[PDB]
DNA sequence: AAAAAGACTTAGAAAAATTTTT
DNA sequence: AAAAATTTTTCTAAGTCTTTTT
């Protein structure tokens, strides 16, 4: 059971009618160090602070890993070290260098491998703790239902650790208290601080979806607490999302035959967005929003491009003409191509590229504001997003029908589907030997066992009775076990193969839905418990005869 | 119109949990 | 009987987009 698809439209404007919960999940308090985990600074033993000492913990924790390799990060977390330092200490620790975690390392080491292989009597508590946990704080009321919260348990007090050349990687990040937890909620119960604190603000806000709020301290951006995918608050605006993606899919040849007009303009900006649309939907592009310089790590999307990550080969690869793209994208990620584009496009880029410094803006006049503005003025809440999920379902919904095979058996068809996944992850770009030991094994293990009804073949043929035809097909269905369970791993073996640099986002699961229910394939080998408990919607309202 | 704050979605990377190899 | 290997879950950073206001 669950909502709600069969449900009647909440207008725009209004979230929710009734909101109550319990509260945020803090992060329980600091255990001191153990009296032999010792710090020693120069060689000389040290007892920090109870501040300075859990801020030591966590770079111990990540003494094993690359982030403490980097200057930056040991940088920052220096500088963030020493706040937390009481005059005493302050004075004496001076560089990082020079202290020594390597104990406090192993113990928390200890401690992982020790919780590694605790009673399995004790385990099932730390689960039941986890329910328990789970049935308290873990759920909420929203109008007329009990909705699962996502992230119910509050942010722990850590380092940062920022993807890429981050410039703030390694800073402190601090302890959120209850006086910096802002609560939103209807006529609802408040829920009480913990014994002896006070929520920053008590609102009751139901133009947003969030329940609990509070300001970070390493970018200032504020920290959600939302409702589990599977919620209504969620899926209705994922069920809208493909929607609106399907709604491009009518007026997209309008758009196309559009933009490729709005290339001889007699206005930049116009010309300009123009261009940029081209990528974006050519090149599922991600919209390219403006960062802060030396406040996060520098990268760039469609709009912010500048003119340093592009060069123009008139002729090159002998077609023609080729644009060079060189940048790093989202997560870091490098995105590197020369693509041969149109002529008009070419000599448009050319013009933005007249008079200016690799360190300016490529399409100025423009930003993703102003470029979805005009989005929405052709189709309704449309907006660069939209157009790589529309790419992408299409994508994948072309692939299936001239990849899958209609005859083929389960695990086959289910190979299909993953081959044509693969193939989605062609224009977004990517997101053994103890295999064979045991295909090649069971692949004799079958022939050696075909080899039984070989021989029991021939007991049938000149003895005629019935008791024997008995055997010569209980050896049937025995080989066709082996048929079947060589199968699952002869795909399994090329398919690990086959991978090897949207599952979650880009992709409208009815598509999935109406492949499945036509193949006769069972959901429950495609999507796992946390995929069909957020797609309920679409695993339902899907008839096999479903196109994007 | 423009920018900064605020809200919401995407996603990589780790942590838990599960099956499977030694 | 750990250990190694996948495959789910949790986590939270990194984007997009909207709302709010200078």
């Amino acid at each position: 059971k669950w909502k709600w698809w069969e449900e009647e439209r909440y207008p725009e404007g209004i979230k929710w009618k009734f909101l109550e919960h319990k509260g945020p999940v803090f992060a329980p308090p600091y255990e001191p160090l153990p009296e032999n985990v010792k710090f020693y600074y120069d060689g000389k033993v040290m007892k920090l602070s109870p501040k300075a000492e859990e801020v030591a913990t966590f770079f111990a924790k990540m003494l094993d890993h690359e982030y403490t390799t980097k200057e930056i990060f040991r940088k920052n977390f220096f500088k963030d070290w020493r706040k937390e330092m009481t005059n005493e200490e302050k004075n004496i620790i001076t560089n990082l260098s020079k202290c020594d975690f390597t104990q406090m390392s192993q113990y928390f080491k200890a401690q992982t491998e020790a919780r590694k292989q605790m009673s399995k009597e004790e385990k099932l508590k730390i689960k039941e703790e986890n329910e328990k946990l789970l049935k308290e704080y873990g759920f909420c009321i929203m109008d007329n239902h009990k909705e699962r919260i996502a992230n119910f348990k509050i942010e722990p007090p850590g380092l940062f650790r920022g993807r890429g050349n981050h410039p703030k990687m390694g800073m402190l990040k601090r302890r959120i208290m209850p006086e910096d937890i802002i609560i939103n909620c209807s006529d609802a119960k408040v829920p009480s601080p913990p014994p002896g604190h006070k929520w920053k603000e008590v609102r009751h806000d139901n133009k947003v979806t969030w329940l609990v709020s509070w300001t970070e301290n390493i970018q200032g951006s504020i920290k959600y607490i939302m409702l589990n995918p599977s919620s209504r608050i969620k899926g209705e605006k994922d069920w809208q999302k493909y929607e609106t993606a399907r709604r491009l899919k009518k007026c997209v040849d309008k758009i196309r035959n559009q933009y490729r007009e709005d290339w001889k303009s007699k206005e930049m900006k116009v010309r300009q967005r123009a261009v940029a649309l081209y990528f974006i939907d050519k090149l599922a592009l991600r919209a390219g929003n403006e960062k802060e310089e030396g406040e996060t790590a520098d990268t760039v999307g469609c709009c912010s491009l500048r003119v340093e990550h592009i060069n123009l080969h008139p002729e090159l690869d002998g077609q023609e003409y080729v644009v060079e793209f060189d940048f790093l994208g989202r997560d870091s990620i490098r995105y590197y191509n020369k693509v041969p584009v149109e002529k008009r496009v070419f000599k448009n880029l050319q013009l933005f590229m007249e008079n200016k410094q690799p360190e300016d803006d490529l399409f100025d006049r423009l930003n993703t504001g102003i470029l979805n503005k005009h989005l929405q003025d052709l189709m309704e809440g449309l907006t660069a997003k939209v157009f790589r999920t529309y790419n992408a379902s299409i994508t994948l919904q072309q692939q299936l029908k001239e990849l899958t095979a209609p005859d083929e058996n389960i695990p086959a068809k289910i190979l299909s589907y993953n081959r044509a996944n693969r193939a989605v992850a062609i224009l977004c770009n990517h997101q053994m030997m103890n295999l064979q030991t045991k295909i090649d094994a069971k692949k004799e293990q079958l022939a050696d066992a075909r080899r039984d009804l070989k021989s029991a073949k021939a007991d049938a043929k000149v003895m005629k009775d019935a008791k024997t035809k008995k055997v010569v097909e209980s050896k049937k269905k025995a080989v066709q076990r082996l048929e079947e369970q060589l199968m699952k791993l002869e795909v399994q073996a090329t398919d690990r193969e086959e991978n090897k640099q949207s599952k979650l986002n880009f992709l409208d699961p009815r598509i999935t839905v109406a492949w499945c229910k036509k193949w006769g394939v069972p959901i429950e080998k495609i999507y796992n418990k946390t995929q069909r408990e957020k797609f309920a919607w679409a695993i339902d309202m899907a008839d096999e005869d479903y196109e994007f």
